[PDB]
């Protein structure tokens, strides 16, 4: 799943931020199937440049209506620590892990935040390692018989050294043979993860000064995760109100962004997202892809067809189309280009595919 799965230890605030979170998802323009399961939902991204890019193809009396995408979330469940006995205590929560993309681990830093985090990574590590160990044995034997393989067993046989040091995968340095370890083998341990810093809403926006904070910022850095603060109580009122009311409110207050956008941000990041655009009189879409998607296989998420249909497509940067005026204008200047299957989509194209 192409989401983001939160995490959390008893009494975080986990489920008053999920509180905010499934109402934020019932703002909705588009649903990912996944989200029929009730603990998975998506939060929608606001972004200006779909404001931008509607005011140039409103004409007259018309305005096209915009369209945002999102980032799915899901509330990982299950008991996390088990006894490693056979028994299979924790097992479910080690499944659903498996299933989500990225990891957020919700940490309380108000009335000790790096235990929780410490325990929910021993449990990923251990599995980890027990993942290792069954494709060490089967990746030797395989490379003796094809050397094609040789390399996965030599990334493996480094992760397992950085793995027994109580490492995670995430932060063990990149190379050409680890790469393709890990697409093949994805480890829990190798997914992104986000640490998530519960705070009192005094405390935003970036928990100056508070020493859990501090330290969960301090653990960060050595497990290669990123952090967000967040206000998990302060979400879930701001959620309850018009987006307006509550940006009206939040600004009162000196913040300028929800804990829900910045949290959304940090997920788009973690997954490795950017964002395109469709637009003209009619609409301003937003989409997201992968980072590293090509031309065709965007075209492939406006209309299936597309993919294979495609032949080539007219690109330019939003904020070109923006200052040409639109599309007519844009070619005029000669700001539009036409890219074809070869082409790796960046952040804040806009795109038309031909045929
Ligand atoms: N002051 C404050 N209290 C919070 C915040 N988030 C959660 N709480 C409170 O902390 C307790 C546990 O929150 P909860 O969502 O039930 O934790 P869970 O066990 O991880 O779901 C509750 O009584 C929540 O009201 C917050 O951001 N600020």
């Amino acid at each position: 799943m192409l989401a983001v799965g939160i995490v959390g230890l008893p009494n975080v605030g986990k489920s008053t931020l999920f509180n905010a979170l499934t109402r934020a998802n019932a703002l909705a323009a588009n649903y990912p199937f996944a989200t029929i399961d009730k603990n998975v939902g998506v939060v929608p991204l606001e972004d200006e440049r779909l404001y931008a890019l509607q005011r140039t193809f409103a004409k007259g009396e018309r305005v096209p209506p915009v369209v945002p995408t999102h980032v799915e979330f899901v509330d990982i469940a299950g008991l996390v620590k088990g006894a490693h006995k056979g028994e299979g205590l924790g097992n479910q929560f080690l499944a659903h892990i498996r299933e989500v993309a990225a990891i957020a681990h919700v940490l309380r830093c108000f009335p000790d935040p790096l235990e929780d985090a410490e325990v929910v990574e021993t449990e990923l590590l251990l599995a980890d390692l027990a993942t290792l160990e069954r494709r060490l044995e089967r990746l030797r034997k395989e490379a003796r018989a094809d050397r094609e393989r040789l390399p996965l067993l030599e990334a493996a046989e480094g992760l397992y050294v950085h793995l027994q040091e109580g490492k995670p995968a995430r932060t063990f340095p990149p190379s050409e043979a680890v790469a393709r370890f890990l697409k093949e083998t994805p480890l829990l341990t190798a997914k992104p993860v986000i640490y998530v810093a519960n705070v009192a809403e005094e405390d935003l926006p970036d928990g100056r000064g508070n020493p859990q904070v501090e330290a969960v910022r301090r653990k960060a850095l050595e497990e290669g995760a990123e952090v967000v603060v967040v206000s998990a109580r302060l979400e879930a009122e701001l959620a309850e109100l018009s987006g307006e009311e509550a940006r009206e409110l939040l600004a009162a207050y000196g913040l300028q962004e929800s804990g829900l956008q910045r949290l959304a941000r940090a997920g788009y990041r973690a997954l490795d997202l950017l964002t395109f655009f469709t637009a003209g009189e009619k609409e301003v879409r937003a989409w997201t892809v992968r980072r590293g998607t090509k031309a065709p296989r965007a075209a492939g998420e406006i209309h299936s067809d597309m993919e294979r249909g495609f032949i080539r497509a007219e690109v330019i940067p939003w904020d070109k189309l923006v200052e040409a005026g639109g599309w007519a204008r844009a070619k005029e200047r000669g700001w539009v280009r036409l890219e074809g299957k070869d082409y790796e989509v960046q952040d804040g194209d806009v795109i038309y595919v031909l045929f």
